[PDB]
């Protein structure tokens, strides 16, 4: 499903996203916007290493989830990539929390790096009452 901006903001806040590991909700909002357009069914196949990015947060199948088709997969989230394609994003949020705990943190998300890092992201949560 495709979340409406404020609907997503409220869901993430409710799931403990606001300030997680020091990262703001607006930053998470910007990340989701540019990674998937708030679409939980979004998938991106990377011909290079044969890995795929899954869900609203576009989490990669080589290091975080298992899709059974990616070489050298690590499955750090100990979760099937299918759970990252659900309308209910609780599983995705739990894996995202694991992803960010690694050394490079939020820099793990290229779209966030390109369109959010070092920029003003206050607009993504404006008028959402979060
Ligand atoms: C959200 C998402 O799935 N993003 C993907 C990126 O996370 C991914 O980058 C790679 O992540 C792994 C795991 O964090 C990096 O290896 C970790 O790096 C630390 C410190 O360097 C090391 O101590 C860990 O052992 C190591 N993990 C393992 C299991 O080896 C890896 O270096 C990251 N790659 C790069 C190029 O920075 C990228 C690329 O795979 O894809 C995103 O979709």
């Amino acid at each position: 499903k495709v979340f409406e901006r404020c609907e997503l903001a409220r869901t993430l806040k409710r799931l403990g996203m606001d300030g997680y590991r020091g990262i703001s909700l607006a930053n998470w909002m910007c990340l989701a916007k540019w990674e998937s357009g708030y679409n939980t069914r979004a998938t991106n196949y990377n011909a290079g290493d044969r890995s795929t990015d899954y869900g609203i947060f576009q989490i990669n199948s080589r290091y975080w989830c298992n899709d059974g088709k990616t070489p050298g997969a690590v499955n750090a989230c100990h979760l099937s990539c299918s759970a990252l394609l659900q309308d209910n994003i609780a599983d995705a949020v739990a894996c995202l929390k694991r992803v960010v705990r690694d050394p490079q943190g939020i820099r793990a998300w290229v779209a966030w790096r390109n369109r959010c890092q070092n920029r003003d992201v206050r607009q993504y949560v404006q008028g959402c009452g979060v």
